[PDB]
């Protein structure tokens, strides 16, 4: 996810690391003011405070501080102390948000003309980074460079020739700094340029937090502050530390520490849906947290996550007690037994405080070993006396929310996969490959879908597998070149590389034209690298599914890695033979919920794809919707959209232009995001809305107006899918 940084942090980074021949005035002339400031030290460390006039403002992610009257301008140091006395430690309201003014930044006042102020902004898109100046707009493409002469010719057309060389030089330095330190947004408004040089009067910025492993040295102990209106809490940092030390995903944001509605949901998608449901039932004001765990965390990691929740919800008593919602989709991959054993351990260690605080627990879960998981979850309820109501896959995912709240407890290729698909798997993933072979067998495939594996940290060798009951060998290669030249029949590669090596291994794969489809599994790739992956993929005509995805499945033909889980899920959801329903979602866990939902209301899934949660997926919703339009076996299309970006609108335009004619059912998750006083970023790195059009509510209305079938909520998604299906059956379009 991209995260905002304070103005001081951004100016800190800029003063230290901008590489420019321009003169940047007042570098390191700032002073941070908190209620705990030692004002004697402050004057000692920043003596310029006493010898020139100053500017004071809060540094707490509040924009338009001028229009809000939150900027003392051209004051002496004594005037600053006085300007601060009514304001420091006092509440303030910016739009919907209310919070304490507690962090201020003092800087020298810069006498300047109105004409010496300039606007500069750099922000990232899929196609590269745009540079704004004034409004002049220039696109720097992926893997391109910003020629200072390109700045002079497009940005500085209406600029005086004398100021033209310091502006181009500063912007060139600012852009390289922007790129080197993995910024995604950098705004200076105003940038003051006088005869003495360049002044950075204001700075707002966001950096790609996933690039920590690349930028550690220069970022230092970088601080990502909460949005104005909310506070930061030590438990969030603790969980974020668990997230860094694990390939699994672990996230937690506190919304209301005193609220009585607590969630511990698996999956970035599912956790947004439970929050949406809670919001629809009036519980937003009592919603204590948003968070998720996914990517198959261990028993121990899940215990550490769960115990943070249980401690946070036993800090004080609520007269009506409290409720804990332990939900999730039917997981593809996460071990339900292993993770619920960890939650059970936490519940056990906190059973005293939980009974003391009158906590009622509601559980809904499916996935690998979910029967054991639900059993041990009911066992701990009986031995502790804690009321725990447990439900399985038979129960609608969000049903436990209503139970808990209804009262207070008393164009690229059309076809990617076929029965004949042969794939290379990058990484050591015996369990994933075996899960694919089991699926291939019950699908009545002639041959295994995995022809070879590649892992450059071991030598060439064979690997035993089970094909049905018989045992077989699949070659494992150290060098990708060897696997490719010996298996020209392979056209799919499923990349299980970690986030650190996924970039290079995927770029290497695209040197082999025989590979037409690449699934990138890893979550946490920096967005700027994925853009380079997208650029090369587009140049080579290679379809990329991912990153940050479990993959997808084509019943009867092929399934990417862990998608679809164990045989018992393959059989229950009828994923061993195709139906007429195709779907695409961002969430991998929710995609398996759709497998189950579609299995129960139609003839079954024809093909399903999870494009991943990252901001720039290798393939988009529209890309796969188009494939389904052009696939005759597909008769209806289901899209599980999400807040953030404008991708779903391309579906609207496609209908309006006659390109898309088959029935489309779509629901966009994230409707509760607009109910909050502050912004909240969900589990998926791309689930962030800037404009009103990027909200799930706005997209749902737009989709519905264009002829898409949109349910009222996620709860009715299964209803409207069954209803569209039966029409097609009645009209003869589908014959089971
Ligand atoms: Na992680």
């Amino acid at each position: 996810s991209a995260k905002a940084i304070s103005e001081q942090t951004g100016k800190e980074l800029l003063y230290k690391f901008i590489s420019t021949t321009s003169a940047i005035q007042n570098r390191f002339k700032y002073a941070r003011v908190t209620p705990d400031t030692d004002w004697a030290r402050l004057l000692q460390d920043h003596p310029w405070l006493l010898s020139q006039n100053l500017v004071v403002k809060p540094d707490q992610l509040i924009k338009r501080r001028g229009k809000l009257g939150l900027v003392g301008v051209n004051l002496t140091l004594d005037g600053v102390k006085s300007w601060l006395k009514p304001r420091l430690g006092q509440e303030a309201t910016v739009g919907k948000a209310t919070g304490f003014l507690k962090n201020f930044l003092i800087e020298p006042f810069v006498p300047h003309s109105q004409a010496e102020e300039f606007y500069v902004c750099i922000y990232a898109t899929r196609e590269g980074d745009y540079v704004l100046f004034h409004a002049q707009k220039l696109l720097v493409g992926v893997d391109e460079k910003l020629n200072p002469e390109d700045i002079k010719k497009h940005l500085l057309v209406h600029a005086p020739e004398d100021k033209k060389e310091i502006l181009a030089s500063f912007i060139s330095g600012l852009f390289n700094f922007y790129e080197d330190l993995y910024f995604t947004y950098l705004e200076i408004n105003p940038l003051v340029v006088t005869k003495d040089g360049v002044y950075v009067l204001d700075l707002a910025a966001k950096v790609d937090a996933t690039a920590d492993y690349i930028c550690k040295v220069k970022w230092g102990d970088i601080e990502f502050p909460p949005p104005f209106g909310r506070e930061a809490y030590p438990e969030e940092a603790y969980i974020a530390d668990l997230d860094a030390k694990s390939g699994a995903s672990l996230k937690l944001t506190l919304l209301n520490p005193k609220g009585r509605i607590w969630t511990m949901v698996a999956g970035g998608g599912a956790s947004v849906v439970y929050s949406d449901t809670i919001g629809d039932l009036g519980g937003v004001n009592e919603l204590a947290n948003y968070g998720e765990y996914s990517g198959a965390p261990s028993e121990q990691q899940t215990y550490d996550y769960a115990k943070t929740i249980l401690s946070l919800m036993t800090r004080e008593k609520h007269p009506d007690g409290k409720i804990l919602i332990i939900g999730g989709s039917i997981a593809n991959f996460t071990n339900v037994a292993a993770t619920f054993k960890g939650i059970v351990r936490a519940i056990r260690d906190y059973q005293g405080p939980l009974k003391e605080h009158e906590v009622t627990i509601f559980v809904r879960r499916g996935g690998p070993n979910y029967q054991e998981g639900l059993r041990v979850m009911g066992e701990v309820g009986k031995t502790t006396g804690i009321p725990i109501h447990v439900f399985g896959t038979e129960t609608h995912m969000t049903a436990i929310v209503g139970m808990a709240l209804g009262h207070r407890p008393i164009g690229k290729s059309t076809t990617l996969f076929s029965r004949h698909t042969k794939a290379i798997v990058w990484g050591m993933q015996t369990r994933a490959v075996q899960g694919m072979l089991d699926f291939d067998y019950v699908c009545s495939r002639d041959e295994p879908s995995v022809a070879a594996m590649v892992y450059p940290f071991t030598g060439d060798h064979k690997q035993k597998f089970y094909w049905g009951h018989k045992e077989i060998l699949i070659p494992v290669f150290k060098n990708m070149a060897d696997a490719m030249r010996k298996h020209p029949e392979v056209d799919v590669l499923i990349n299980f590389a970690s986030l650190r090596s996924a970039y290079d291994s995927t770029m290497e794969t695209m040197n082999y034209a025989q590979i037409r489809t690449i699934a990138i599994i890893a979550e946490g790739i920096p967005e700027a690298l994925t853009r380079k992956l997208i650029k090369k993929a587009d140049q080579k005509g290679v379809t990329i599914i991912g990153p940050a995805t479990v993959g997808g499945i084509k019943p009867g033909c092929f399934k990417i890695g862990n998608t679809g889980g164990m045989l018992d899920n393959i059989l229950a959801s009828k994923l061993y033979r195709p139906g007429s329903v195709a779907y695409v979602s961002r969430s991998g866990g929710m995609s398996n919920e759709l497998n189950n939902i579609i299995s129960r209301t139609t003839d079954g899934v024809y093909e399903g794809v999870a494009i991943g949660g990252d901001r720039y997926p290798g393939s988009t919703f529209m890309d796969h919707v188009l494939r389904y339009q052009d696939t005759p076996g597909v008769k209806m299309i289901v899209v599980l959209g999400e807040i953030g970006g404008t991708e779903e609108y391309k579906i609207c335009r496609g209908i309006k232009e006659g390109r898309l004619t088959k029935p489309i059912v779509c629901w966009c998750i994230g409707t509760c995001a607009t109910m909050f006083s502050s912004e909240v970023q969900f589990g998926h790195a791309g689930a962030c809305a800037n404009q009103a059009s990027e909200t799930a509510v706005a997209k749902n209305q737009a989709l519905k107006e264009a002829g898409v079938f949109v349910p009222r909520s996620f709860d009715e998604l299964g209803e409207i899918i069954q209803s569209v299906y039966e029409d097609l059956v009645a009209n003869g379009v589908i014959v089971p």
